[PDB]
């Protein structure tokens, strides 16, 4: 029928995973270069489940702690096709519209330094994939007006990301 | 790993965009991303944050959407969803630029349609989605018949096309 | 309550298979375009599920043993608002971004030549959606630095996608 | 190599953009372009076809638009040239549609200011567009007051920052 | 003072050209990656003048005559950061929205089989720039109802691009 | 009747200048804001001419050097809706397609380190537009095979940019 696998994702401090799926096996190419190209001091690695061949986990990386995380939660993970990028000295949205526009990559389902499970389906023998993603907690409520004005104080005052 | 459904309400008029983001900057940019895309659009925008305080951030220009988009994502109860509800404009107006937004993931329904959110909770306060169940299924297969009538509607109704 | 159903996805040698999800009738007529205007001599069929008023699977194409793939999947999956699409004469590379940036479509759920399910929910009759996909195989290993010059040289001397 | 001035005209309410493409299909895109990014925009779309018949092809939902735009084009007189003007939408809220036509290879101008189009002639019949002048140059450089006052004007007239 | 210049741009039978600026050696693998990854059958030249260090014509090819069509218009338009595509068994709308989209690319002058000029400004020795094109001829006329008719018919009939 | 004049950008070792046209205030915080958030650590001024109105040089900076460049920039230039931009510690390619995608922004003329003119057309007093630019110098020769392997390892050992 259907198994369905809970994977935790360790997130070290500092870092910043990004999951998809894509296809082809010029995707950890592509993916290496959204990612040197957008930051230059990005420090990642980036792994990537070539699902048919010699159907091994591809890997790119200038850090070899990103590497190995990235390769251990795609073995995880082991679903065809799948891709993990781990990033520090960067975050996601520096990147990823990049790697939304990179033409083997097909979807995201996390980008995020929250604790992180991957929900995975597994179907037949050696044959799963993504069903989806728990990024983070559920809220605790609504926020108010002066919650808002703080957070868009934070924006402006300490990220410096509006004005 | 437990499923609920949600059942999403959709006032006549209206359009839901129900997708994945992170970071606080998102509402913002989902702000921005509706109001200058069309002129007099009216909206409500909310976006679970995940961590730290964990609370329903949220813009809007009209409160009826507004208070819409925080139920829904309180029904959802999921990190990282963002919930928009949209009058006077459809969503081919705002899609591209929504997709465009740094922030933003995916998206999982944009539509009017009757619509159910599947969720999965995997531990308390653990949730995610996995699917939308947006509509109805085939009730067949359209004709030549169907087809004509279809690119009538395009070109003479609505005019998108020529 | 809810009930999961897999769908197994037929792709005759030569051909690709992109599945996603849209809204609004006008989806049909946008991919057309973008197939048609993306790879001269591309061969397609694109069909749509309708998911109210007359819940009609829509379809176009320029090839009839495509067409009928596309909406065959469509009619077994059957699910509100997803798109199938079958190419020949063309990889999924030559039209994803064309097919991202068409306004109706929302999300991309596989793109691929591999062995490929679809992971439908039934959640009362006449109401199902896509939950995943399981796209290939898992993997065997990690690629190793011979196993990396091997794909290098594939992209580079094989398809000539790199330098 | 001869230069000329030509002066664009922009009625009170309409926006003007000015660019350059190819392909007689540029025409459709555009239309679609517009429709199909504000609802109740109104427009006037024209592109200088510029080899076989080398007519102006146009369409529209709006008369004066559309002849603005064929009158601009006659004036231009330069291959694969298109005009477009706009009401009831601004240039953001259509442009980057715009920039992703695959006919369109560039844009000089988006502008409801005062406006000419500096085009060369090489040799009878072939022209090119080699500039704009879009309204006037700087008076001065702005304070921290303008600033502030611009601030002010984005977040709480025109309501597209917060 | 400034001296203008035309070129003349040859466009032999069944070729399109592109004619842009951007900046960066890496331009010229970029471009032959947007090329070559848009079109299975895609023939191309494209040159990329280097404005800086060894000042080379920088290119790449998969046809010997549309390389040196590339690197001939190239060395006779001779501005820095101009690059030429020649392509073949393709077409402009084809391939224009990934070079747009090459982070190295700033703009496009011309996309065109048609006679085309380019118009060169020289300010100082070895210092050119590009004003701008001159794509075909001048407008005859105002096209007719009718003439809509028949360019909507070649668009639906001949070419197929639109319904 | 017009008038052509020649602006030197000034470009302090360490700096890329990008110069385009726009319209519109918001231009300004667009601008900032794509900057910003693309690159952590980038320093940047970017100043743009308001056309209409009080028609003031508009800016926005995290450095006070790069602001007065901008600044300075614009008031040279002097062209109604022309924006300049200085950046520090980012590369134009790390931020270029953020700068493409702004609504506001409608073309590009330059994204450079090299020597730089901009050619301004002034048609009566007070009234000005840009023509073109001169990036950097002419080609002195053409690309052998050696000097195509020298950049390909350029772009592989050196910047890394490439596999
Ligand atoms: N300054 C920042 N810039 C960009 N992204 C951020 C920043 N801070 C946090 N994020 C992202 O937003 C998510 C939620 O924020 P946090 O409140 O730090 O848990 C993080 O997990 C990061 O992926
Ligand atoms: N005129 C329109 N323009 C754009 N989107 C539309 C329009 N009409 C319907 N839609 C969208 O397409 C979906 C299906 O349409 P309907 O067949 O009218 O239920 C709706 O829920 C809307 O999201
Ligand atoms: N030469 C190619 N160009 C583009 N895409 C390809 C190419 N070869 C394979 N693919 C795609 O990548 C997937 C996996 O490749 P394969 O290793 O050939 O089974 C296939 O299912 C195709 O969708
Ligand atoms: N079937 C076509 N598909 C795509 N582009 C075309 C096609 N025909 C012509 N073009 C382009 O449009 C330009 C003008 O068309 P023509 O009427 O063939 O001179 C040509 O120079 C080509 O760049
Ligand atoms: N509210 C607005 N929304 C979007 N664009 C605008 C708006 N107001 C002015 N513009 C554009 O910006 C240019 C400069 O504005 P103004 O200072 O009002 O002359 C105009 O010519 C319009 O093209
Ligand atoms: N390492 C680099 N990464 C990104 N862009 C660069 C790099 N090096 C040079 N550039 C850009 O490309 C242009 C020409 O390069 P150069 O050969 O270094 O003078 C410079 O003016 C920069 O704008």
């Amino acid at each position: 029928s259907i198994k369905f696998e809970l994977i935790d994702v360790p997130i070290p401090q500092g870092t910043n995973v990004i999951i998809g799926q894509a296809h082809f096996i010029k995707t950890v190419e592509d993916l290496y270069e959204a990612l040197v190209t957008s930051v230059p001091g990005v420090k990642f690695g980036i792994a990537f489940c070539e699902a048919s061949g010699k159907r091994l986990v591809r890997h790119e990386a200038n850090d070899e702690e990103l590497r190995n995380l990235a390769i251990d939660l795609c073995k995880k993970i082991a679903a065809g096709h799948v891709f993990v990028i781990y990033i520090r000295n960067a975050w996601p949205i520096n990147v990823l519209n990049a790697i939304k526009n990179v033409p083997e990559v097909v979807r995201i389902f996390a980008a995020t330094a929250n604790p992180l499970k991957v929900i995975v389906a597994e179907v037949e023998p050696e044959r799963r994939g993504v069903v989806g993603v728990v990024d983070g907690h559920s809220p605790l409520g609504v926020e108010t007006e002066k919650d808002r004005e703080e957070r868009k104080k934070f924006l402006r005052e300490v990220v410096k990301y509006k004005l």
